[PDB]
């Protein structure tokens, strides 16, 4: 069986630790593999292995329960446990109440009956939280390669809420796929040109976070396809400020999508500019815009 190795240690499926499958109760779908809120009570959410996959998916979902296992840290999901000696297999996640990150942004908007449902400090907060996430993988020596808003989670949907990143499909893959598949529009051209991945990728994909983060949940690059994206990006394009944007909040992203990796920020950088913004009252009393 496949082994895994983070920090100093290295790790296999019987490091993994079993939860037995009597112990575990299935409560709902929470939008499918397939996802479900579970009770071990414990709360949970299960990510469950299609018994109609192959050996190669099979591989890869265990390597995801290795991966997540193996971190320790506030702003990444918790792999409570697995279930692997029943079918379908399952691994038992850290339940975040407020559901991916892009679905919140998306559905929190302020609008005409909810107006103050969202403020800038609440954004800045957010990513903050996956900055620190990225930090820790970054001073660990993990490039996650899909820093993106449908692959982060928050605890509960109202004000204190945390953001943590919650999939690491794509590191797994590259660990042990389609170019349709490739999240270009998340990747700087070093990435996509020539499949060179650093933590500087991770902070160029951060950058297009933060303008999902700060549009409410919009596509990255409206109206581009991804070859469309990548000719642009490649030729020095960049994305306009999202609506409302605060200068100093687009500053970082435009930081961030500096062309070469050695003028991008690190994370700890990217961190401190966070700080500051949330510091500056300009910034944090700027009105989000409120769609009718
Ligand atoms: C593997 C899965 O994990 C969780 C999903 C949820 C909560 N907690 C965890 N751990 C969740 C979601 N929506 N809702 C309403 C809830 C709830 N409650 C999002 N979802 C369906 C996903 O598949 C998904 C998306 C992104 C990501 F990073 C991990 C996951």
């Amino acid at each position: 069986n496949p082994n895994y190795c983070f920090a100093g240690k290295t790790s296999s499926i019987s490091d993994l630790k079993e939860v037995p499958r009597k112990n575990i109760t299935l409560i709902r779908g929470l939008g499918h593999g397939e996802v479900y809120e579970g009770q071990v009570p414990l709360q949970v959410a299960v990510k469950t292995l299609p018994e109609v996959y192959s050996e190669q998916d099979e591989l890869d979902f265990l390597m995801e329960a290795l991966i997540i296992s193996k971190f320790n840290h506030q702003n990444i999901v918790r792999c409570i446990g697995v279930s692997l000696q029943s079918l379908p297999r399952f691994i038992l996640l850290e339940l975040m109440a407020g559901g991916d990150l892009k679905s919140f942004l998306r559905e929190t908007r302020p609008r005409p009956s909810q107006p103050s449902s969202l403020a800038m400090l609440d954004l800045l907060h957010v990513a903050r939280d996956i900055a620190c996430g990225c930090q820790y993988l970054e001073e660990n020596h993990f490039i996650h390669r899909d820093i993106a808003a449908r692959n982060c989670l928050l605890t509960c949907p109202g004000p204190g809420r945390v953001a943590k990143i919650g999939d690491f499909g794509m590191a797994r893959d590259i660990y042990r796929g389609g170019c349709a598949m490739l999240p270009v529009k998340w990747m700087p051209p070093e990435a996509f040109m020539e499949g060179i991945f650093t933590s500087k990728t991770d902070t160029w994909s951060f950058g297009v976070l933060l303008w999902e983060i700060f549009s409410l949940g919009y596509m990255p690059y409206p109206s581009k396809s991804n070859q469309e994206v990548l000719e642009f990006v490649t030729s020095g394009g960049r994305m306009d400020p999202p609506k409302n944007c605060p200068g100093p909040v687009y500053r970082i992203m435009t930081q961030c999508w500096q062309h070469q990796p050695e003028d991008r920020p690190n994370f700890a950088i990217i961190l401190e500019r966070i700080e500051y913004c949330t510091q500056d009252p300009d910034v944090i009393n700027t009105a989000l815009p409120i769609e009718y």
